[PDB]
């Protein structure tokens, strides 16, 4: 139907280029490793145990491959512990394909001081544009590993001025390279605003995925976002009751409504899971356990797809969301 | 007069313990390297050139030694590019003694997400206390290099709840180890509040230095802070008109007033200079040049001490501020 249009480069994963056809079933928004900004200051008591992280992550990678998932899109922002080299180790040890991102997190929780300062002194937009373009076309930190997607993120009440610098820089790189863009929306807001802003800057709706859209349970919100021609992702499936998130039952209710309205070609599914935390491992209070019980990457494969099928969603619809959509969006 | 009282360990520099007598003239608040939170996300275009940073920093270290400065207290927070190993290279290559810090920056510009999350889930104060204590008594990041001071920092309108976690943790480590505490005050505020809070938590006023006190030009503000028995530092001398800073002429006016009022034993002098920036080097707009012209570490030695002497300050007073005070506070 609506095919990417303009410049384009084959999907770049951490181990190199992959043809769209080789992407297979894909989880479009996950984190192999992740650290909240500040975690590096807790290095003495919260060091990265490389052997342990590698063992644990390759184990999860093998479990995903067992479910037929061939690709994961790692959406970790540059300021949240992003590590392309580690991702490459995990991919070379298991065969699982992994795309990594280029971008900064939203103003509310990102490491914003640096670029705010940069912007106080000059054209921060162009500096961000140069970073993004170099990371997508040449490589990250001199490793030769390129980013396969641009990550953008906005706050709840507005796409702030700080956030807009990244959106503008991304639109420029998108027009020039065709690279896909995936986003974070905070607490179920700004989905429509992100779609309008990006398309208004000349970014291709067929290479845009508005994320955390499962954060809103009013389908009018999703239909309005979809009116822009962009794809939307219910990418925190399994995270129930944390950071304003709804329950999976509520997500599936909205999802089946949209599927029944013919939107399968614009819907994607992920967990936004963290396979290994940076800093000191999080101690989950007893009472927060059910919120995170199904928040792991085998949840959609084992619980959601079956539940969708038993509700009347077809094998074609599941294949469209999990294989066809990723192939066109990232390939 | 007022001598440290309680537990105590000899001054720990990045190359080991130094006797108070060996500290000599000291700059109590500087940064060999520094990065605003987020700089690590700009690694591709703003990588750390180790050979270049080392050459430049050793050159500055040799220039300080030429002026008779034997010690520098590096106050870089854990979340602002702190690097004890690099500091050790600089100290071993030149003989300049360098103490490093343990602590996080203030809420306004620090990398606050990590510990805010940590605190949402449990006793973040005790986790911060453990980090600080380990870094002071055992070492940082498994390097064996220990911190010789605790760095605290507060916002302009209040010592926020997030900041208070660090102040409480520091007071505990201070009572247990005797380690000195140095602080950042934002825009000339909270000096008295920091002194009251720390002493009220049982921290030793003789091991406390309230920083950026040159940020306020009303001497009543300084006298009130000093009433707590703590030392205060005019530690941004040379930075004129940036981040709310006054001119050096205004600083010297307040300083000579306090010196004439007999406060020499509680006054310290530094620049808060950055010898090498992390991330992309800052492009200083033409118009901001005079604000930073004298903001380098040879400024006090070459311009300020002579200016103090020609105004009637005695060689004894200069020696008290630059040698005697550091020796008792850090030694
Ligand atoms: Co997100
Ligand atoms: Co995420
Ligand atoms: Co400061
Ligand atoms: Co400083």
């Amino acid at each position: 139907g609506d095919a990417p249009g303009g410049a384009h480069m084959t999907a770049q994963t951490v181990t190199g280029a992959v043809a769209a056809a080789q992407l297979g079933a894909t989880l479009p928004h996950e984190h192999v490793i992740f650290g909240y900004p500040g975690y590096a200051g807790d290095v003495t008591l919260g060091p990265f145990d490389h052997a342990a992280a590698l063992a644990s992550c390759t184990e999860t990678a093998r479990a995903l491959l067992a479910r037929g998932i061939q690709t994961v899109v790692d959406a970790t922002p540059n300021d949240c512990g992003r590590n392309p080299a580690f991702l490459r180790e995990v991919s070379e040890a298991t065969g699982l394909q992994i795309l990594c991102a280029t971008g900064f997190w939203y103003e509310g929780e990102g490491a914003t001081t640096y670029f705010k300062f940069r912007a106080s002194l000059g054209d921060a937009e162009s500096e961000i544009y140069e970073m993004m373009r170099t990371e997508v076309t040449e490589g990250i930190a001199g490793t030769g590993i390129r980013a396969g997607v641009i990550k953008l993120a906005s706050s709840r009440d507005a796409i702030t001025p700080y956030e807009q610098l990244f959106f503008r820089a991304a639109a420029r790189v998108q027009r020039e390279t065709g690279v896909p863009i995936i986003t974070h929306t905070q607490e179920g807001q700004q989905g429509p605003q992100q779609a309008e802003l990006l398309t208004s800057l000349g970014a291709d709706p067929a290479r845009i995925m508005i994320g955390h859209m499962d954060g809103n349970t009013d389908p009018a919100y999703h239909r309005e976002t979809l009116r822009h021609g962009v794809s939307i992702a219910f990418d925190r499936i399994g995270l129930q009751g944390m950071v304003g998130t709804p329950t999976d039952a509520e997500r599936l209710s909205v999802l089946t409504t949209l599927l029944g309205e013919g939107y399968a070609d614009r819907l994607l599914l992920s967990h936004d899971s963290i396979w290994h935390w940076l800093g000191r491992p999080p101690a989950i209070p007893e009472a927060a356990l059910p919120a995170v019980k199904d928040w792991h990457p085998l949840h959609i494969s084992d619980d959601i797809l079956p539940d969708l099928r038993r509700r009347g969603i077809t094998e074609e619809q599941v294949g469209q969301m999990t294989v066809g959509n990723p192939a066109r969006l990232f390939g």
